[PDB]
């Protein structure tokens, strides 16, 4: 066929019911996240070509840059709940492996108050037991799964991208042939 299971995909053996659509795992310490997120903008991509209907769930994780690595999954679920995911991402990615000026839990909520989010609401949603629970979420998922590398995505709790099977000579046309892939997926 010209999608084939170990090939562009690979399949879940033990399956996850009720799982998201669309579900992307990252870290800011991951370096081809780095890559997906600012060279090759694949979350974007992915939306561009889902069929209506899809909602794109994406996740912090624990298992890179220990204590930090937990700070920065966090915030993250802080970022989630208020609805600032798309202001944060660059400068948490830049501040963890561009500048290398995230260091503790207090540089990373420097990139949120620089970000322009209030201090107090920042540090309330940090507390919040909603944020717990949002926390408890991204961990629930990468147990879920098997999750031990990043970038990974998951499509309908049974299929798992496999971008090593995919030509990288082209930047675009690889980001292209990944965004076909999660709508083949999709539609499956």
């Amino acid at each position: 066929a010209q999608y084939e299971d170990g090939k562009q995909y690979t399949t879940l053996e033990k399956p996850v019911a009720g799982a998201p659509q669309v579900l992307e795992f990252f870290s800011f310490f991951c370096p081809h996240c780095y890559q997906f997120e600012e060279v090759l903008h694949i979350s974007d991509n992915v939306k561009k070509k889902l069929p209506e209907g899809v909602k794109m769930t994406k996740y912090h994780v624990n298992f890179m840059g220990g204590d930090l690595g937990k700070d920065l999954t966090q915030a993250w679920a802080v970022a989630m709940a208020l609805g600032v995911e798309d202001k944060v991402t660059v400068p948490l990615f830049e501040g963890v492996q561009k500048t290398q000026t995230i260091r503790s839990a207090s540089d990373i909520r420097d990139v949120f108050i620089n970000a322009g989010i209030k201090g107090e609401e920042y540090d309330a949603a940090w507390n919040s037991f909603v944020v717990k629970s949002l926390v408890a979420q991204q961990e629930k998922a990468a147990a879920d799964v098997q999750l031990r590398g990043v970038p990974a995505m998951f499509v309908n709790g049974k299929y798992q991208l496999n971008p090593q099977g995919m030509d990288t000579s082209n930047m675009d046309v690889f980001v292209q042939q990944y965004a076909d892939t999660v709508k083949y997926l999709s539609e499956k």
